[PDB]
């Protein structure tokens, strides 16, 4: 009886195995745009993905991860609220069964169709496993998806999903350029939070871009054909793999923009 996104194992049950689920800096949160304060001391984000080396795509039973070679400073995130250098390890998405839900963060209570998470770890801690034990161990760049025009840079991801339909399946996924998933603007909100799945560790500086990317209905429909289950098991579509907004508690969300 493992955690997931069903009625008997979903987000409202996670606290039983992971008591930090009710902690002081849990994610995601609702971003109240009128309460978020412009912080003129925040720097522009530095997203340096030109040397990114993608390796593999994996259905882990909760989402799919596009994994990168993080054994050198290839693809890194710096600046903004961050001190030091954060190395890209993987990206994944959360999405809904319908276009009106799917994102983890919300903006004035608005839910987007999906949310992209580019996960980075602070290189002062040496490895990802050590980084997640630190309050400034990870930086996750979150990007909202809305349904409209297709995102050309997403299609290579979409087209490999048939080969990783079920939990535990992976496929080679080299030479994928994550720069093709970014919006035009790097304006962002930032706050201290957590992993949004178990183990829910409070180790993340969240950087959530204001500008969503547009993906087509056909692209998101292919996300929704994935399976939570393993091969040869009863089919359960991988949809609604998002955690709802958690209490903000003693936190302030800062904006990089006026
Ligand atoms: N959705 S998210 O907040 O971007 C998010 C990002 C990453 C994770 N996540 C969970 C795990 C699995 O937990 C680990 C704990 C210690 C060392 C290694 C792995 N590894 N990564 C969970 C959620
Ligand atoms: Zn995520």
């Amino acid at each position: 009886h493992h955690w997931g996104y069903g009625k008997h194992n979903g987000p409202e049950h996670w606290h039983k195995d992971f008591p930090i689920a009710k902690g002081e800096r849990q994610s995601p949160v609702d971003i109240d745009t009128h309460t978020a304060k412009y912080d003129p001391s925040l720097k522009p984000l530095s997203v340096s993905y030109d040397q990114a080396t993608s390796l593999r795509i994996l259905n882990n039973g909760h989402a799919f991860n596009v994994e990168f070679d993080d054994s050198q400073d290839k693809a890194v995130l710096k600046g903004g609220p961050l001190d030091g250098t954060y190395r890209l390890i993987q990206f994944h998405f959360h999405w809904g069964s319908l276009d009106g839900q799917g994102s983890e963060h919300t903006v004035d209570k608005k839910k987007y169709a999906a949310e992209l998470h580019l996960v980075h770890w602070n290189t002062k801690y040496g490895d990802f496993g050590k980084a997640v034990q630190q309050p400034d161990g990870l930086a996750v760049l979150g990007i909202f998806l809305k349904v409209g025009s297709a995102k050309p840079g997403l299609q290579k991801v979409v087209d490999v999903l048939d080969s990783i339909k079920t939990k535990g399946k992976s496929a080679d996924f080299t030479n994928f350029d994550p720069r093709g998933l970014l919006p035009e603007s790097l304006d962002y909100w930032t706050y201290p939070g957590s992993l949004t799945t178990p183990p829910l560790l409070e180790c993340v500086t969240w950087i959530v871009l204001k500008e969503p990317i547009s993906v087509s209905s056909e692209q998101v429909l292919k996300f929704r054909k994935l399976n939570f289950n393993g091969e040869g098991e009863p089919e359960e579509l991988m949809v609604d793999n998002w955690r709802p907004a958690q209490p903000l508690k003693n936190r302030q969300i800062k904006a990089s923009f006026k």
